[PDB]
DNA sequence: ATTCTTGTTTTCATATCCTAAAATTAAAGGGAAAATAAACAATACATAACAAAACATATAAAAACCACCTCACTAGCGCCCCCTGCTGGCCTCTGTGGGCACTGCAA
């Protein structure tokens, strides 16, 4: 098992992607064989993956969405994604 | 005158006594061979005395037998680690389970 320890332990039958964890195999499988049994309580949307889209539910319906400012350096403009702040800060 | 009894001496007679010669017979004397007895001497048997041998008692002299002591062996039970292996938690290092943020792709 030291061969399999901290490696791509679980192969996928349909495609050659591999993940270390089983949970990843169940989520990966649902994309190939569409089950999407997770459903926002306020809209029609049916989600494949777990509570990240339950976070969809939360935010799409909660007026307390509160987008984290995440202010940069001197210019100070706000962006919703970390990679954007790092790239624009490198030359700001 | 004649006849008849009775008493007393005489004398034969017949048994007895005495006497002496024979014969004889038993005593008695002597010669001699047995012969019992007796005096003395020798042998054998029995009794008594002396000396020695045999028997019985005491004593002690090795000596044998029995009982006690003692110096070991034989059992005995702890005693004390000691070593070795399993066992039952214990804990921490990998490793089993999972939530979730993150990204690359292609709309
Ligand atoms: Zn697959
Ligand atoms: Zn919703
Ligand atoms: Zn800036």
């Amino acid at each position: 098992q030291k061969s399999h320890k901290n490696e791509k332990r679980f192969k996928c039958d349909q495609c050659d992607y591999a993940c270390r964890q089983e949970r990843h195999m169940i989520m990966h499988k649902r994309t190939h064989t569409g089950e999407k049994p997770y459903a926002c309580s306020h809209c029609d949307k049916t989600f494949r993956q777990k509570q990240l889209l339950d976070m969809h539910f939360k935010r799409y319906h909660d007026p307390n969405f509160v987008p984290a400012a995440f202010v940069c350096s001197k210019c100070g403009k706000t962006f919703t994604r970390r990679n954007t702040m790092a790239r624009h800060a490198d030359n700001c």
